[PDB]
């Protein structure tokens, strides 16, 4: 492949990843893949956003869309061509473009979409389309089971306000993988990204709440970095400690 | 007859009020009273915090506690001596001291307490006792009625992040009264108060959502001001418009 996608922020390509259209796919587990799409900024470079694809028996579950509807449609085509299994549902982590930019692609494909109820409420103001179903959460952050039917190994957890007020996280039961979304940055991150809609008071405790909810997860997946160790949880929690 | 209680910030005592210990109670409707507690800090002065007391049939419903357990305990003494009806439940509008400082007094009295699930999640890190039950809200902002058992005329609505990420509002059916809490300031206020836990981006949209959820409320009740007209909603929303 003469000429590969090398973004300015986000992980770089390496053999073991599979370039598919404008996107990059990396297998993290026998049944878990990471999908990476790129937002080409006008004179700034590609901005990578990561999600996850999970095979649960005869169906496939998706975590987070791509930046655009087109890149999200390419994800579904990669699923049909490489896994050849229907997508049962998708769950998006919060109401920003890198997570809900491709809702129209999922809804055109007939896939049931789930999000935090606050995400569906904030999606109008963020220029996003809400998900079809709303997730609600208990007082300790765990999702109400009645609102997440047939989620399989997807264990959804709301850690509290951090990167946004509505950011949620997803642990993959039966694996050692947990997804932190835009709430967690890698262990060598220089900052905590876009603090525009961030909760600077509760960010630190929300990072640890995510780590305490999945204490056995050794691989942590985030939006704009290669999968890291639990030191990613630690680094951003102490980075957010400086926001006092 | 000289000498009353004089808050440093908050409404004065007007004719038609009634002092009862450290509090003052003002009747707003045949079955709706407003309670006001005072937090005095050595060297700064007293700050007033307003809540609501609703008589619905043969029971009393309380909205928000006082600053302290002791002040809250005097609220139920006022209910026992001025109404003498059982206090069915209590709903608190967000996890801050002026609205949740007296949770232990209600729990010791055998009163069922209700709060936004986010308020209960944030309660330990804000120094508050979490409520006994959690309220969840749909994407449109209205409370899921399965978690608000027998609230009577109380119409709970979550307008979105504003003063805090968890502030909720309450309307009283059969009256012209809706409670904005700390989200809405009076029509001649010069600031939005404490913005440390505030969502500067969605404050304006959350204030307007509160006004649209209770379009018949001609009398708006807030935390640190005498009740005002709907002009308080517009003045709060336009003040928050400059925050973006
Ligand atoms: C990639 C970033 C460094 S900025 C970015 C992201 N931004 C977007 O997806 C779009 N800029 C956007 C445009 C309009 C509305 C919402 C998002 C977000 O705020 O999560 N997240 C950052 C992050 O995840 O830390
Ligand atoms: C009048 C207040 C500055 S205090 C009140 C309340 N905030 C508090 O009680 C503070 N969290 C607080 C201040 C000093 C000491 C302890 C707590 C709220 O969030 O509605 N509303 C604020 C406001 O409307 O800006
Ligand atoms: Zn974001
Ligand atoms: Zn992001
Ligand atoms: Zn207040």
């Amino acid at each position: 492949g003469p000429g590969e996608i090398r973004p300015t922020i986000g992980q770089q390509m390496e053999t073991g990843d599979q370039r598919f259209g404008d996107l990059v796919f990396r297998q993290l587990a026998p049944n878990v893949w990471q999908h990476t799409s790129y937002l080409d900024m006008p004179g700034f470079g590609a901005v990578a956003s990561n999600g996850l694809i999970v095979r649960d028996g005869g169906r496939v579950l998706v975590v987070d869309t791509a930046w655009t509807d087109d890149q999200t449609a390419q994800i579904l085509n990669w699923i049909k061509q490489e896994i050849n299994l229907p997508v049962a549902l998708a769950v998006v982590t919060h109401a920003h473009q890198d997570k809900m930019g491709g809702m129209d692609a999922l809804h055109a494909a007939g896939i049931a979409t789930y999000a935090n109820a606050l995400s569906n409420q904030l999606a109008p103001q963020e220029g996003m389309v809400a998900a079809q179903h709303s997730l609600t959460f208990a007082a300790n952050g765990w999702v109400e089971p009645a609102t997440a039917p047939n989620f399989g190994p997807l264990k959804v957890f709301y850690p509290g306000p951090g990167h946004t007020s509505d950011n949620i996280t997803v642990g993959i039961d039966g694996t050692d993988i947990a997804f932190g979304g835009c709430l967690i940055k890698d262990s060598k991150a220089k900052s905590l990204g876009n603090l525009g809609d961030a909760d600077t008071e509760h960010y630190a405790a929300s990072a640890r709440a995510f780590g305490a909810a999945f204490p056995k997860a050794s691989m942590i997946v985030m939006s704009h970095s290669a999968p890291d160790s639990r030191a990613a949880i630690t680094h951003t929690a102490r980075m957010a400690d400086k926001l006092r």
